[PDB]
Formats: structure tokens, sequence, C-alpha cells
């Protein structure tokens, strides 16, 4: 039976089922005021699927110059064509190879660049912005988005949206690597999974994905969306409450010191964007500092809401196209204030 919502993370995470339901705000706002993330499923059913394919991005924009990141070692591949990324998105025999002769796991950096999404891709911009869930919060001029209404005493977000494109992590060694390392944002964000590419060539890569979700601490209900509904899983997130950010800095300064880093006692390991919390570090955070997070699997068409100030990291299971919009809710405006 169709239902308005359900719970993940053993009741700690709201999952809304109908992205365009005019009554969603009634269920959302209680959870949001407490500093919790929220998941909304089904956004892919609202979109024009032909606008969000890797082959279309390659055909239309393939001659642009871009930099890539090697996710395994953080090395930068400078000044290549954007088709060199897109044509290896699903077909492994077309990926750029490292020295060892293996195909690389690549992230496309800052594309489209800065604030240029709307000018470069007007039809994509319209399709996304007209179908975002919780539109009073998430649209540029929504009644509950303060972004356009605040003075310079507040850090204001850039004009969006921002696209996040990267291959899936593959091997057992890759389990400990991030697609996007642990960081925080002073604005709220909504992050939509618009495409998941499950490859061919080294296709049959199903079993390392299940060990990653299990060791990642995913709940039993999330393990059912795979085995029962056959939905496409994109990315594993870990999100932490804004109130736990300083305890996470204390753990990472202790671990940086153990690993022979020489950092001043006040340096900020979250702002540095240099860490990925693997199974070992997530257990140490819980046991030694008393901090629990939310482990979230983002499937095709899932919208993740990330509260301002909340530390979070992202690990792609398969090749992903994500599109994210920043906003400033009244519930979390304290996090972008420039005084006290
Ligand atoms: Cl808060
Ligand atoms: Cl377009
Ligand atoms: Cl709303
Ligand atoms: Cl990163
Ligand atoms: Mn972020």
């Amino acid at each position: 039976s169709m239902t308005s919502h359900s719970w993940l993370c053993d009741g700690r995470l709201l999952c809304l089922h109908d992205p365009s339901n005019k009554n969603n705000w009634k269920i959302f706002r209680e959870c949001w005021k407490q500093g919790q993330p929220v998941l909304v499923s089904g956004v892919h059913k609202k979109l024009k699927s032909e606008l969000w394919k890797p082959e279309a991005f390659s055909q239309e924009f393939g001659d642009q110059d871009v930099d890539l990141v090697n996710c395994r070692n953080c090395a930068i591949i400078s000044d290549v064509k954007v088709r060199d990324f897109w044509d290896g998105f699903e077909i492994i025999c077309k990926r750029l190879r490292s020295e060892d002769g293996q195909p690389m796991v690549l992230k496309l950096k800052d594309w489209p660049p800065g604030e240029d999404f709307r000018d470069m891709m007007p039809t994509r911009f319209e399709d996304l912005m007209e179908n975002l869930p919780l539109p009073e919060y998430t649209k540029r001029d929504g009644r509950l988005n303060l972004a356009s209404r605040l003075p310079s005493y507040f850090v204001r977000p850039d004009l969006g949206p921002k696209m996040y494109n990267a291959y899936g992590l593959i091997t057992a060694e890759d389990r400990r690597v991030g697609t996007t390392n642990l960081h925080l944002d002073v604005s709220d964000a909504v992050n939509v999974m618009v495409y998941v590419g499950i490859p061919i060539g080294e296709g049959a890569h199903d079993e390392e994905v299940l060990k990653t979700i299990d060791e990642g601490d995913a709940d039993e209900v999330t393990k059912e969306r795979i085995h029962d509904h056959k939905e496409k899983p994109g990315a594993l997130w870990h999100i932490y409450a804004a109130k736990d950010a300083e305890k996470i800095r204390e753990l990472l300064r202790k671990v940086g010191e153990e690993q022979g880093q020489e950092n001043p006692p006040d340096h900020d390991p979250i702002h540095d964007q240099s860490w990925y919390l693997d199974q070992t570090l997530r257990k140490r955070l819980y046991e030694e500092y008393g901090v629990q997070g939310w482990a979230i699997v983002q499937f095709l068409g899932d919208a993740v809401f990330i509260p301002a100030g909340a530390p979070h990291q992202v690990h792609n299971l398969y090749s992903c196209i994500k599109v994210a919009e920043d906003f400033v809710s009244p519930e979390h405006v304290k996090h972008c204030f420039r005084l006290t």
C-alpha cells in the first residue's frame, strides 16, 4: 500500500515517499528542527530521464577542458577533455589507466564550473528546480529559504545547483577511500541522485558492494531495498549531528598525531577535507567519544537533506550523477551567522 512515509536508521531517519505531496512539510519540519537529515524517495519519476544520461553530457559538452581527481590517491589529472571522463562512465575498457595498468576511479572536478549550471544547461536547470521536494525550503525564492533575504552578517550560498559526477569505488582496498571526504557546509543542502551507472567489462562486481553496505553499518530495512525491490544503489553516506563536530575534530587530531602528522593543537581536520572515516575510525568515534551517526544508502531518485553544520562524507558504490541545491532554512540560520 502507498504510504506517506517510513523510517530508516532504526527510527532515527524520516523517509518521505511522495516527492510532490503538498502535506510533506507537516512531517518534515519536526525532524528538521531537531537537526536530523531527511531522505525523500521517487524524484527520478518526476524528471525527464533523457536529460540525465552520461552519453548526452558527452555529445553536447565533450570538447570542454576540465581537471579530474584520481579518487584512490587524490592526484589531479590536468586539462583533459570532459568526453575522456564521460565515455568511461559505464564502459570500463574506455577508462584512463594508471601506471599499474588498472582502470582509474575518477571524479570530475567543478563541472559545470562555479555558478555556470543555469547558463550552460537551461533545460536541465528547469527540470531539476521544478521537481525539488519541500519547495518552500529548496526553491531560490521559497518562503522558507532565507538565502535571498539576509544581510552581509550571514554567509550566503553561491547560485546553484552544483553537479557531482564520479565513478564507483571497486576493490576491497577502495572500501576505506571517499568519493567526497568528511566536511561540513554552513548552508543547508538537498542532494538528488539523477543517474546510477552499473558497468560492463568488469561487470559482475555485485558482492564487494554488499560487504561495503554491511560494514558501512546500514540498517536491515535498507538491506531489504536491494534484495526485495531491486532498486539501483548509488552511494553510501555517513552524516553526523552539527552538535558532534568538535568531538570529531578531537578524534582526528589524535589520529593525525598517532600517524606522525605535525599539526598545531587548534587546526581543523574537518575544514581540511583530508579524512574519510573507515569502519575502524567510525567504531573509535562511537567507543572513545560517544558519537553515533546516520549511515544512508542513496538509491536512484533519492533526495538527501543535509542540515547546516553537519559533518558528512560520501562513498560511491557505482558511477553516480548527483545534483545539489544549497538553501538557508530558518531552523538552521545560526550556522552561517558571522558573529559570536
Ligand atoms: Cl542545528
Ligand atoms: Cl540543457
Ligand atoms: Cl514545502
Ligand atoms: Cl573530497
Ligand atoms: Mn557537502
